[PDB]
């Protein structure tokens, strides 16, 4: 039931109802023979080749569950045990135990749980830069975006301990505190920054998380692109509390216009969630559910976990291309941490106030396009000295080139 | 864009913003040559293969725009064209410019249309029996359903019209005044009834939604599932207005497990849409819109509406043998309307009060399922003499078996 979880959900979320020998006439699906398409062959890099017969081709053009297919959902559960081994697999469905959920890609996870969670006038916790479709989906929820500082090594504890000190830890589950429903952070590889949190501070945020009875959304599209080869713990496998959901991607390791994603979280709060799906999407592409599960089945967590690395290599060799591009052309007139996960290199320019001049203007002028910092903030009006420039397609050339011109523009506008 | 739409749209939609040089560094990408499947053949049945060469799969597995890939947009901007011609083509986007949208299955699309569209306390208007489905998506979001008479030839216009008397028409404009925002219909082959709106009926009820300015909003998946060879003109080929928002399926044509569906109306409104979905799903399966596409170019409108062809001659035939077993079986024993689409019979059963334990414990036993009539109905608890029949799979011997059964089970009671 949800009873433990009552206080985060919205009164329409909790409102949801279930929207899912035997001869049935009961049932509403479309007869399967009469779609166009029979077969399909798809090939795979060095890998067996994924075959749809007649009958595989006709259980992929039809409709199947909410909460994805069971093959996939059974593979990806032993995935989070052998990764995250979370210690909530082991408690009763009020009390949070693990469920998961194949979603649309994880942006609509995402969504459906700030939908589920977000009164207007709620308040919530993320550090800025953040994700500018983050803030997008956020901003017509109503909520008061509480942000919290940061550095390289991510949302720094003791800013999170002073914001939190406006409220008492016992007017968390008093229902007339407005006290935060919870912290946002995307832990590895932060859109815009590049930063990554420690375990450390981790374990510091689960710690206040705990004090102040919020939630952790643990948005983790970078998981599988650390460039440390220890993975640092998530915010999940310490969730003793059942205060995490988690959202992975598959979309920068296996693809992004698949729409495949994953939530990870309480049972009572991924099935508000599944709820949700029932009445929108209905499920991911059965097909396309068909061809990752195919892969990962004939991969195993080892072939799969091989793929992740030969991806990590190359965006590592990429990130070392920008960044010498950067020493290159950019000493002196810019700063920049080196990225700890993720696609991303986030530059301060020096001497500058607000840098959308510089790039809109001139800079697409001179045939070079990066992107400005402004829309990575709430108030995405204010003046920025940062962009975002991306290393994950970029020549060396091409870099070298980009970086160049804007040395050539950081100086002339002084 | 909006002014003259808002009174429709939640203060939550329209708060919603835009979230989506030969060298750019600002662009959100992975790289595609990072994902494992190479490349990818689709038969179809006597037609030619789709491939996927080296680049086309790239482009297949890689992100695409919110509303869609251009030429699956194009092409079925032509086909509503064609079968439509929508007065409203002609039109500035302001006044309500007709616009299409790719969704991930026309449940997508309903559900973000009443999501944009309703506020707790706001009237909205329809006919039950309906689909379970959306009396489940409607529920939560608080409004009051204001049920519609209807028979079969669906909506009773006379109905709608004294329904209607309780508002004045010059109120509709007046914020402060709480007039119907939306008639929603299935018109052809409604789920569960079966029933069909005339043209004629149709007429009227644009004229009442004009004379009361609501919004009608026409969910058509059965659209392409008509048993009378001439189709029905439909509400968006009469829309001088610009109130109607139009559903259509590809899920009883082409597939209903690749979740690709589509959503026809006024521009301001699909603008809508498309922001919630550039934070949700952020577009369909890019993979499944090109299988699409290639199918439908292939094909053009012709082989298109060859196919339709065929799979209405397979249904009709379906429909048939399911009536045949009706007329065998149950004459004097129950009540039923010949559908004039889709894949359902609804068949009332005389002298019984509710036919749930007739069919949920009785006849499950005798391994025979029909859909008790309950779920179809605002207040479900309420008792059902009805059930719901699919014709789209059984063969005729199996139609016979549970005919057979009921008519028994109904002896047994009466
Ligand atoms: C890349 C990325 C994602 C992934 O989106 P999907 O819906 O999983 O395709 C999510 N959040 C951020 C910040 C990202 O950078
Ligand atoms: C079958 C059906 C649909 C189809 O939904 P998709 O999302 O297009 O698969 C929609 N509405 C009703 C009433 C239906 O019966």
């Amino acid at each position: 039931m949800l009873e433990n979880y009552a206080r985060f959900i919205t009164a329409a979320s909790a409102a949801r109802n279930p929207s899912p020998s035997m001869i049935s006439l009961a049932g509403g699906l479309p007869n399967p023979n009469m779609f166009p398409f029979k077969t399909a062959v798809i090939t795979v890099e060095n890998g067996k080749t994924i075959q749809f017969g007649e009958e595989m081709m006709k259980r992929a053009l039809q409709y199947s569950p909410s909460a994805g297919i069971p093959e996939l959902l059974s593979w990806l559960k032993q995935l989070q045990i052998k990764l995250h081994n979370p210690p909530t697999i082991h408690y009763p469905p009020s009390q949070g135990q693990m469920d998961l959920c194949v979603t649309s890609g994880s942006q609509q996870g995402l969504c459906k749980v700030f939908e589920m969670i977000i009164n207007p006038g709620d308040n919530v916790l993320l550090d800025e830069p953040a994700y500018s479709g983050t803030l997008q989906s956020l901003h017509p929820l109503g909520c008061n975006i509480i942000n919290v500082a940061s550095d390289e090594s991510g949302i720094v504890p003791d800013s999170l301990r002073d914001i939190l000190s406006r409220w008492k830890p016992e007017d968390a589950k008093n229902p007339q505190k407005n006290t935060p429903k919870f912290l946002y952070t995307v832990p590895n590889g932060n859109n815009p920054t590049g930063n990554s949190l420690t375990s450390e501070r981790k374990k510091e945020i689960y710690e206040l998380a705990r004090k102040y009875d919020f939630l952790i959304i643990e948005d983790d599209p970078y998981y599988f692109l650390q460039f440390n080869k220890f993975r640092v713990p998530t915010f999940l496998s310490m969730d003793v509390d059942g205060r995490v959901i988690r959202a992975d991607s598959f979309s920068k390791i296996i693809s992004s216009g698949l729409r495949i994603g994953f939530l990870t979280g309480p049972k009572p709060l991924i099935e508000r969630v599944i709820l949700h799906i029932q009445v929108s999407t209905l499920h991911p592409s059965t097909f396309n559910q068909l061809m990752i599960s195919q892969l990962l089945h004939e991969w195993g967590e080892e072939g799969f976990m091989a793929h992740v690395d030969r991806v990590i290599d190359f965006y590592s060799n990429q990130k070392d291309a920008i960044l010498a591009a950067a020493d290159k052309w950019l000493t002196g007139l810019a700063e920049w941490h080196v990225p700890a996960a993720g696609m991303f290199l986030w530059i301060k320019v020096k001497g500058i106030n607000d840098v959308k001049e510089l790039i809109e203007e001139k800079a697409v002028k001179m045939g070079v396009l990066m992107l400005p910092g402004n829309a990575f903030y709430v108030d995405s009006s204010a003046p920025s000295p940062y962009l975002r420039a991306s290393f994950s397609s970029a020549s060396p050339e091409q870099m070298d080139v980009a970086f160049q011109v804007l040395a050539q523009l950081i100086k002339e506008s002084l």
